[PDB]
């Protein structure tokens, strides 16, 4: 209350104003870390490959689960049957290796707009994923095989269970990624648990707060596939994950 | 006493003179580091935009508070609305990513120029924060989700408060400030406490010295948040903040 | 069962699709890492050499065996009677030092293909490798001699064996391989354990799983060498062997 | 007194000669290092700037003291009538950031040319010395501030006190000025606290040898100051300083 | 025995074939690690030299042994004498600083070719080598002078005394080689016991394993050294010199 | 005594030849590590200076005492007289700051050239020296001024003393040297004792093994000095000094 300038009273005024919150939250919602649109991709998917588009995408998703983004390279170390499957898929759906636009199709981007077929594949596929049993079988007791890929993130629901379920399974899935990203990316190699988590925090977010896969849909999966228990609380062995990962 | 040469003498006697104290402040606060000028963006922003101004300088804050000052790589991943309206905005007011000019409009800028607006929206968006509740709950209870954000340090009053309150309050901030520094700047990353520190120093120095937002408002503010109590010294989470600062 | 957008009804039935297992083990195979063809290796072999190609054949495997694949460089320090027919074998069979293609046959590749009588040679040679007993009798007691080559995975068999058999044999030959990516790969040489193991996973991954050469025939050799015991377990050695890798 | 070579009788004889004391330190003070010509400056400052050369001056050592010497840096971030109050005198006095030649006249040697004037004045400014109280007082109790400054050591006296004082105020001052290196000097970042002192030996040194200002006005100053006590030995907080730089 | 392809078979039969060992360690030993034909080496001297090439010889042997091979690097640090002779020398028998072929006679390689008397003059001139009595008594004591110097590896018997006395005098000698290759190998300046040693392992193995320099005179040189006594057993320096090497 | 080729035959025969002692150690000598040749600069000095070269001699030695061998970089940062005389006596003799020829007149060599007068004037100017009391006093009590300076390698006596006297000699003043080149040297900066040991082994036992400068005239002069005592032993500083380097 005491004498200011013009310029002043503006910036006072301006913070005496009260805070729309619904309008905040849109605001904070439209600018906030977003990895990719599935709805993008799977249009894009569905109207170039039409009735082969189902067929076409299960076999990038497994190559995306066991190889990761890397088309070129990968195909050079594989069987002449799936090199020339998976150079195919790539000149029929544009397929490219980062994600350099919202229109960039990698293989990642597919898995991760499919996230419960990709996380029941990456489950029938543990014994052929680059981080997977052997590796979370050091770290923990059965670390549950739906967490070992890219996509669970998307599954872990904000809605229809607590904060501090939502809070575990995102403990739970960080110890995977935590292993991932340091296999995976050689800038990582001498990175300290807090400098990989930052690596991979709003991307994990970002997929958490998405509303494009349902989040009722999310618990019944997790429910039956027994992450969470039948009163919507993670099982014994996701907790035991969720401590290992605060405890690293 | 003893004889000298003239240029000897010179410099004696100059340092016989008396110090104008009032005008040596004078040069000081002249020559300190200054890392902007509110009024100056307030009067860009307000005379680009009419009567839209007040709306768009929300909606820029929120983009500072959640992703900083780095608009073309932030753009590339977020909602299509919020890509949209963000370009649109920099094109309209010229913002730009680093303050490399007086005249440069930065979002941080922005934020900066109407604090206590800023520090009340961080408070509101502390679930949006990169660095929010999450990380500074791993360090202590109840950081005050206001202090959140990089336009807190303009909030710290000079006049109206005992100099311990004022270091205080330093220190409470200084703990958000050190780790959002170290979580956003990897050139810090494996910086000491001091290094991390002196690169925030002058910055913060020069928002706790401005003149420009009047000390009674903050006092009055920081009393209406509970940041200070009714006796005009901090909280007790101010308190711990400050102390957690100090162990570091 | 919540009312959902079109597309996300898409990916939410996709997730709801059986899985065909046979098909994605299929899929999972023909995508998995490749190192080599053996069958490719040696038609060019015998295609080129006639009935020269057996001894050809046995003259190559020696080279790779206790000089590796680096040939020119290998070739300018070793008697003239041994660069002149490395070099002439060379222009005789296109050998190469490195891997580019499936094409490539490089004097380890053409080792791997011939595993049973590489790893019987390497055996007979034991004294002449550049990691050999002198390395390994400072690890443990009594390495198995035809684990100390770069063929040894493809005679660890899957079938007609326990898994906890194939495990401990991956494990005892990785004591060897982890001693030997340390001694000849420079930018291993700060790298820990993880590191340098997943550095040859891949390959090691791939020559166990490969049909190529027999599980049968597999079992059989190990027995017939006493890696494994009559009842189809591991040999106290390998034991040893695999317990310091795990210990490493 | 063995026969020897007319050029080894040479050096023999060479080195039986007595030596001229007088002669031999008029050399080695010729030759040693000299970091500024504070006459030279004082006789530019004075010719230039006439009856204005006096507050100019006083201006300029304010910028020293509390920016140091990067004019065009500094004045990018400071007010704009410090900003261009600053660069007019950088015009008109020649003024440069960098001590390349005898002329060089830089913010810092102004202030070390006139150094009675410049503790004083860095006494009064303490709370806006970048390396000030805050700093030394995390260190030590009670911190003289004069000598939080570039010019103290120009105020260390030889003659009129004790050697063992002399080297105390030296041991006092290279508390701050070891502190203040790390802080300007990013190449001294991981340096030992020998690498960092012998980054300023000789500037010191030179300070302290230096004729130009005389002794017995640096002993009555630092009596007025109560660094030296009336019996002119240093102060108690003097004392704990050196101890403190000794420890470090 | 179960059904495969043909290309399996080919490698199963070509694995069933019997090793014939006389055969397989001849190429093994045209394929290893050669480092210098010593025949060569004395025929180039011998047909340039003819009747000089003994003194000749046995001056370039003196500067292997104290110098090194860096002969234009040396000659510019020696007496005029020497660097006089030393260039003539170099333009007589095109001597070379580097072994780039079989062709090329650097001075270590003329005194390898000529072990005995190079161990001799060692022996004799040890207060002359740069890593001699000095450094090797701060080690062990009474280090064999024979054995400070880079051709006491071709004395070094196989035939005519045990496995174990031929492994301990590689140890002894190791403790030699590895602080020369340490002092005079700016690329071993961090590396680790295992890596200096595998800077000389193969040199080493061909030293010993050469059939040039015949065992019988090995074994009765080094016992009229007294580094064998009378029963062919290392002395007690020489086992005191191994198990500090196996210690390092 | 078995069988063997001609060439083998050579070698074998090449090595029964007697050793000449007096041959090999001329050799030896004329091959070894030599810095400069004191001849050669006293006379270029004399022969330039005439009257004048004893006076020019001195000053020039001041500078390598005091400054080093960094003419242009030291004059740049010294009085007007000493950097004018400086300059015009390096136009006279030539002089330069690195020893590329044997002609090369540095001031170092210069100073080495003529070692009882420059250690003298040395202890003369201890106070003037970058590496003088205030370091050593640190390291032990009383370290003999003499050994101060670059020269004091060729005062140590090899005849006329005990093996032992020379080697403690050598290792009281390897004190000084240690901390000599990493005060100077900034590529020793992290290097370990024996790195920097090495750095001048070379040159310290050149300058110990030279016959230009007589040992008798060294013996008689260290005993002046009470380097030695009249018994011709080391003095108690000198064995402390010499205990401190092999501890360090």
């Amino acid at each position: 209350s005491n004498a200011m300038s013009e310029w002043s009273r503006i910036a006072v005024e301006f913070g005496e104003q009260q805070l729309n919150l619904t309008e905040l939250e849109d605001f904070a919602r439209e600018l906030a870390y977003e990895g990719l649109d599935p709805a993008l991709i799977i249009k894009k998917l569905k109207e170039t490959g039409g009735d082969d588009w189902v067929k076409d995408t299960k076999f990038i998703i497994v190559f995306a689960l066991t190889r990761g983004n890397k088309i070129v390279k990968a195909s050079g170390k594989m069987s002449n049957s799936g090199s020339k499957r998976l150079m195919a898929l790539q000149e029929k759906y544009g397929l490219v290796e980062r994600a350099e636009t919202r229109l960039s199709i990698t293989p990642v981007r597919v898995a991760q707009s499919l996230p419960t077929w990709t996380c029941a594949a990456a489950a029938a596929l543990k014994e052929y994923l680059p981080v997977g049993p052997a590796v979370m079988n050091l770290k923990v007791e059965n670390y549950p095989p739906e967490m070992m890929c890219m996509a669970f993130g998307s599954l872990i629901p904000t809605a229809g269970v607590s904060e501090a379920t939502t809070k575990t399974l995102m403990e739970a899935y960080s110890l995977w990624q935590d292993a991932f990203t340091k296999t995976i990316n050689v800038k990582m190699r001498g990175a300290s648990k807090t400098e990989v988590y930052n690596s991979f925090r709003d991307p994990l977010h970002a997929a958490v707060n998405s509303v494009f896969f349902p989040n009722d849909v999310r618990v019944k999966w997790l429910k039956a596939k027994g992450i969470l228990g039948p009163d919507g609380v993670p099982s014994r062995a996701a907790e035991v994950a969720a401590a290992a990962y605060r405890n690293l």
